[PDB]
Formats: structure tokens, C-alpha cells, sequence
């Protein structure tokens, strides 16, 4: 029951969403009608990602992630130093060309320089992540994304990636590999390969959190109302609410609600049948997500739920001393039934 609150708690207005959501479509569609009178932008298109188009916002309607997709067609893909998930890419996009590498900070620069001209609204640019983030009347972040599609197979990085035939079905597995993968302009380190793109599957991840269940009803009717999406919200609120009091410690800077959301995956993964999921069993599987989420700081591995040799946790990205530093208050909660919650 104390979850159950918690949960309410975290519920979004209705108001704030009717209000967050005009907002946004209005500085949205502004920028993609400006967009497109530029020869090299001629063919953007609108793609909601992140966790309001996933139904798992918690709190405010405050933070809205988009992408403005640019089909470019026959791409080759060069990986950039075996990291699994940067890429060079090669064949209006010839002012972007260093040789027959299309620049991903030359193409940045120009969607951020035109963004920038462009913006009944308070509208501010933040400080140069892939993405454009505006901030509208002080209140609404919305991470603007330029995202190349590509609509031919997935990198070889992905080949055992997306493990969810036991779950959702090796039929929806083959169907969406049969989608598009996107590029996006974060560049590797080298100091940055500042030419280099990032593989991102950010519309996997929606169309998986909003069709979630082994039951292609599961959440459709009330016999059905499983606890998946009640489980990441209350991750995400204890990763939030962590940095929110340690925000002066310089341990918990770099996770973010992309960990949870991708140990919650893997969970999903791990217990796939919708009975492992079942309402009245929410603190049990909200302990199953804290206790996996807890193996994957020990152990140092969290795959990406896609690219599985890309480890979001290898001492590369974040130290031995960070990992340690949240095991330590995330036993600290389990161990006290949550207090950040109250
Ligand atoms: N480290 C990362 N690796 C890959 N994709 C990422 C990473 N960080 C963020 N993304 C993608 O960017 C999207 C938007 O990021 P963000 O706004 O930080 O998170 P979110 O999923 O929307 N949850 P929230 O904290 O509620 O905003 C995510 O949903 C991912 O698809
Ligand atoms: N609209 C979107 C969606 C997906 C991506 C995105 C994609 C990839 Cl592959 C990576 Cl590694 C990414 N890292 C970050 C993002 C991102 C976006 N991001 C935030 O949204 C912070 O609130 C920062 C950090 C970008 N914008
Ligand atoms: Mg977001
Ligand atoms: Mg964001
Ligand atoms: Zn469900």
C-alpha cells in the first residue's frame, strides 16, 4: 500500500498534460515547418520518444523527448574503434561531406543553428547528448533529436540484441528488426570523433513499453492490469530522488533513468510471463527490479538492451567508485522500505 501511494503521488495531472501538450506541439510544429524550407532538412519528420510517449513520466509533464527523423538512403555504416554503437556514416547532403563521411557535428550545427533563428511562447535554447533542448516558459524541457533513418538491416552490433522471443515473441522480434534504426549526432570519445553518429533504437523502446505484455491484452482490461509500467516508475523515482538529495555528490552524476530503463528491460527478459507481473504482487516485483538493478552495479554489467557488447556499466563509463557509492544507499532503502519515498 505504501507503493500503491507512492505511485499516486506520481500520477500526472490531466490539466498539466492538456496544457504541456499544446505547448509543445505548437514550438514543435513551428520548427518542423521552418525545417523543412531548408534544402538540407527538406524531408523531416516527427517521431515522440522518451518516457511521456511511453507512458512512464513520473511526477510533471515537464520533459518531452523528439525526434526529427531525415530518411537518407543508401548508407554504408563503418563502426568507429569497436565501440558497438558509433558509426561513421557514408553514401543536399553534400555541404555536410568530409570526403565521403557525412559529418554528424556539421549537420548538428546547421539543425541547431536554424532551430536557434527560429525560436505566443518564451522559448530558450540551453547550452550545447545528440539533441537541441529547449526550455518553454521556464517550465517544459523538450530534447529536439536530428535522427538519420536508415531502412536497411540493423548493424551486425545488434545481431543478439533485443532478447525478447520468450516475452514478446520471436515473430515480433523478426517484425521489428524489420523497422528502421536511427543515427543520431553523439559523437564517440577520441576529445570527440566529432564526425561519428549513434546508433539509437529509441522507437523500440516505445513501441515494446506501450505493447509490453506476453497477452496481447495485457493492461487492455481490468483482469489484465499487470504491474510492469508501475515498476519502472518507481525505479525511475528512486534514481530521481537519489541524485535529487546526493545531487552535491559527484558519485550519482552520471546514471541516469536510461540505467533503469534499460535493467528494467532485462528484467522483463528475465520474467517474461505476465503473471510474474501481477498487480498484487507490485512489491514483490518492484524488489525483483531493485535486486537486479543491485546484481548489475556488483557485477559492473548492464547491456545495452540492443548493442549487448556495449556495457553501460564498464569502469569506462563510470567507475567502480560510483557503482559502489549507489549500492551503497540503494541497500540503504531496501534495507529501511524505501524513505526516500515518504
Ligand atoms: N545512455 C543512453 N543510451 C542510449 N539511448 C539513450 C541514452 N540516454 C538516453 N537515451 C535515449 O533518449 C531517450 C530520452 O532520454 P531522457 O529524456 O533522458 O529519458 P526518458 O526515457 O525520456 N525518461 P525521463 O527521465 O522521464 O525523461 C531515452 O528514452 C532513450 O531512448
Ligand atoms: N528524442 C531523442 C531520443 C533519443 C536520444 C538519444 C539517443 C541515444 Cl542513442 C543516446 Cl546515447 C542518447 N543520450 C542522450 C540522449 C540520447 C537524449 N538525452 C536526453 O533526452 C536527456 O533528457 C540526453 C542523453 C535523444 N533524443
Ligand atoms: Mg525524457
Ligand atoms: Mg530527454
Ligand atoms: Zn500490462
Amino acid at each position: 500500500s505504501k507503493l500503491r501511494a507512492v505511485l499516486e503521488k506520481l500520477k500526472l495531472s490531466r490539466d498539466d498534460i492538456s496544457t504541456a501538450a499544446g505547448m509543445v506541439k505548437g514550438v514543435v510544429d513551428h520548427l518542423l515547418l521552418r525545417l523543412k524550407c531548408d534544402s538540407a532538412f527538406r524531408g523531416v519528420g516527427l517521431l515522440n520518444t522518451g518516457s511521456y510517449y511511453e507512458h512512464v513520466k513520473i511526477s510533471a509533464p515537464n520533459e518531452f523527448d523528439v525526434m526529427f527523423k531525415l530518411e537518407v538512403p543508401r548508407i554504408q555504416l563503418e563502426e568507429y574503434s569497436n565501440t558497438r554503437a558509433y558509426y561513421f556514416v557514408k553514401f543536399p547532403l553534400s555541404q555536410f561531406l568530409e570526403g565521403e563521411i557525412l559529418s554528424a557535428s556539421k549537420m548538428l550545427s546547421k539543425f541547431r543553428k536554424i532551430i536557434k533563428e527560429e525560436i505566443d511562447t518564451d522559448v530558450i535554447m540551453k547550452r550545447k547528448s545528440p539533441a537541441v533542448t529547449l526550455l518553454i516558459s521556464e517550465k517544459i524541457s523538450v530534447d529536439i533529436t536530428l535522427a538519420l533513418e536508415s531502412k536497411s538491416s540493423w548493424p551486425a552490433s545488434t545481431q543478439e540484441g533485443l532478447r525478447i522471443q520468450n516475452w514478446l515473441s520471436a515473430k515480433v522480434r523478426k517484425q521489428l528488426r524489420l523497422k528502421p534504426f536511427y543515427l543520431v549526432p553523439k559523437h564517440a570519445k577520441e576529445g570527440f570523433q566529432e564526425e561519428t553518429w549513434r546508433l539509437s533504437f529509441s522507437h523500440i523502446e516505445k513501441e515494446i513499453l506501450n505493447n509490453h505484455g506476453k497477452s496481447k491484452t495485457c493492461c487492455e482490461n481490468k483482469e489484465e492490469k499487470c504491474c510492469r509500467k508501475d515498476c519502472l516508475k518507481l525505479m525511475k523515482y528512486l534514481l530521481e530522488q537519489l541524485k535529487e538529495r546526493f545531487k552535491d555528490e559527484k558519485h550519482l552524476d552520471k546514471f541516469s533513468s536510461y540505467h533503469v530503463k534499460t535493467a528494467f528491460f532485462h528484467v522483463c527478459t528475465q520474467n517474461p510471463q505476465d503473471s510474474q507481473w501481477d498487480r498484487k504482487d507490485l512489491g514483490l516485483c518492484f524488489d525483483n527490479c531493485v535486486t537486479y538493478f543491485l546484481q548489475c552495479l556488483r557485477t559492473e554489467k548492464l547491456e545495452n538492451y540492443f548493442i549487448p557488447e556495449f556495457n553501460l556499466f564498464s569502469s569506462n563509463l563510470i567507475d567502480k567508485r560510483s557503482k559502489e557509492f549507489l549500492t551503497k544507499q540503494i541497500e540503504y532503502e531496501r534495507n529501511n522500505e524505501f524513505p526516500v519515498f515518504d
